[PDB]
């Protein structure tokens, strides 16, 4: 069902700081290698008045390299697919939510996305477009109430060299009965490969890899 | 331009726990008295699988009784209007956001609303519809960076007794330059006065009054 | 009843904020059924304090609360044995403070044994640069949870220049014995520093608190 | 260098959780460059503890971290003068703990002066009911802010029954002298109770901690 190469099509409807916008994307990736590339176009609301980086992790954990010894919640859930829900709590009290309904037809994933951003300070690094990238990260994956949660401490690198923190809490909900994983980690590195001046066109890459801890247990 | 009686029309497009919905409403109230009634209809996604109460405060601070010694940020901004943004952090990590763009044509307010709910536990009081009402509340109003913030500790009274807590942080953003208020309070009491079985049809009322502290300064 | 219309207060606080250890002693008195009280506070170790004194003030007793008769008073009925309370204070710039208080009584005197810890205040923030003027008056939401009484309050420091710096308080109040619990209600506050010396080595502090239900009628 | 291949540890903690005062002494030793250590802890007042001991364990020194040559070691650099740390621990059911530790050195021994406060734990929650099995292994995000080092980590307690109970840690580590500051990096941990007596009056405690950059390469 999940092919070695899969295409992607998406549509995000968003509001941030009261500015409405729509973004469409198309791309492709390699689910079993945990890599993917998307081409994103702002089709309504351009140019965006806020840092593009707040959006980029909203643009599918099917694209994760899972070792054989950890259950792959994400690839098991197709063709039926899954949705996810996320809260993003920034350290200056900007709060974003997003939801994404993920389906499959043929060799293509489709995502139907909403994004809301609230309460960003006008002089803060989001509304002043002071961000450079997300740092790579490690997301903690755990089962709760029969679905999978993933929490990650994310940080934007800023112009100037400091960081701006955001706490992600995501719940990933399979539309079929899959084998559930044990507690584990997904290491990520998301990167904008290219963009025009106002980020109306963006080329976006993510590498993600699941694992257990590298440290052995002593209490055994 | 804000009349003694104003009408209201609204539209909400919402998603909670992945469930999309659309609610339309109409009503009216008395802005200088701080009271209003709305009639709300679920037009898509009926029946809602969650507690209707999580939406009700999202269905306009123009409907507030302001004494003359507190600047009224809300009434000053019309006819151009204002927009607001809110986060609602529940104690069990459900997080909702909402935005509303509020305009006026004649004797009628219009609201264009989004609502997103994330990460509600499936056996919690929201997804199990165990809520009875919001308690009345006291919102704290303070100026920040030229606009008006209001924060309020909210609580849902639950079936069975006990409360479920939610922290609201709102930013209200005037579309023209207004006189800003000093720190103050808005007391509220919101109530669903009638509903049908599945809350497809709701009649909703709010009373809100602004004030300084009732305690004198030493 | 052992809560007399006039009661005295004695307290000791051991604290640490931003790594700086300190000890504060206080003595005072108030009128419990009226909701008013006065304290004289002296820093006995770690002076001068490197942070805004206002972070400490609400930790220096809900026994000093005016309770209308239709609202159950959780607090006075806990005595003579008393009660303890535990509090988290989460500031908007990620400073987080905890405090605990054990409140006992002998004769016409309350005694408080207090701890305070402050973590992660930004070095240029209004706490460590002492930019605060006062707390604003407040409304605390009181609700039963798990057989004890919780109170949550959105607090705000007025700062030099008229902006505010927000703090969310979450307190649990726990009677040493079983007592009748209240319905949901509110406690309004106004806390004020009446006098201080330049480094806040000596502070005179006042509070007024009054419980109520909502003044708005119900439909 | 004053940091020897093997260092001893002595510590005193004064704490309060849920109204319950206690004092815990400890002694042990570790290998700072290997990132490993063992402590033996003894409750000297307030025994037996009425709460899950796990809440205390990460408060019982990042000098014990294996740092690679390409990441600056904030912690080793700050001795003999030492450092202090400040920590908030926010649990998902509104329990909030703080801790502070002052870390000094004489000869081949570290000394820690520790406070711990725990507030607002629910009485039927897993803390007060002693339902915790262990912390999961974790990945702490390390970043400089205002000339000192912060570390944030998403922690989880494994519970009886197999679910997890989340806690968000925010730490600030503050050197007592000038040191070379590191770039953004990670510290992987695995903390374990190796042995304990019936009421946890005596506990033998191990940590392994290792600093790293991300394992994933950049496409930028």
């Amino acid at each position: 069902v999940i092919k070695p190469e899969m295409k992607i099509k998406l549509c995000m409807r968003g509001t941030v700081n009261g500015h409405n916008f729509v973004i469409e994307g198309e791309g492709k990736g390699n689910p079993y290698e945990g890599t993917q590339i998307l081409d994103l176009n702002v089709t309504e609301g351009a140019p965006l008045p806020f840092a593009y980086d707040i959006l980029t992790t909203v643009f599918n954990r099917a694209f994760t390299k899972y070792p054989a010894d950890i259950q792959d919640y994400f690839k098991q859930t197709f063709p039926e697919g899954y949705h996810w829900e996320r809260s993003m709590t920034y350290e200056d009290q900007g709060i974003c939510t997003a939801t994404s309904n993920i389906s499959m037809r043929g060799d293509c994933f489709f995502y139907d996305i909403t994004f809301t951003g609230t309460n960003f300070p006008p002089n803060g690094p989001v509304m002043q477009k002071k961000t450079l990238k997300w740092e790579p990260s490690t997301e903690k994956m755990y089962v709760r109430d029969g679905v999978l949660k993933g929490d990650v401490n994310m940080a934007l690198l800023l112009e100037g060299g400091g960081h701006y923190r955001c706490d992600f809490k995501t719940t990933y909900k399979a539309k079929k009965d899959v084998r559930l994983p044990d507690y584990h980690f997904v290491d990520h590195r998301i990167e904008i490969l290219k963009h025009d001046k106002d980020y109306n066109k963006v080329k976006l890459y993510e590498n993600a890899v699941a694992r257990y801890s590298m440290l052995p247990s002593q209490a055994k």
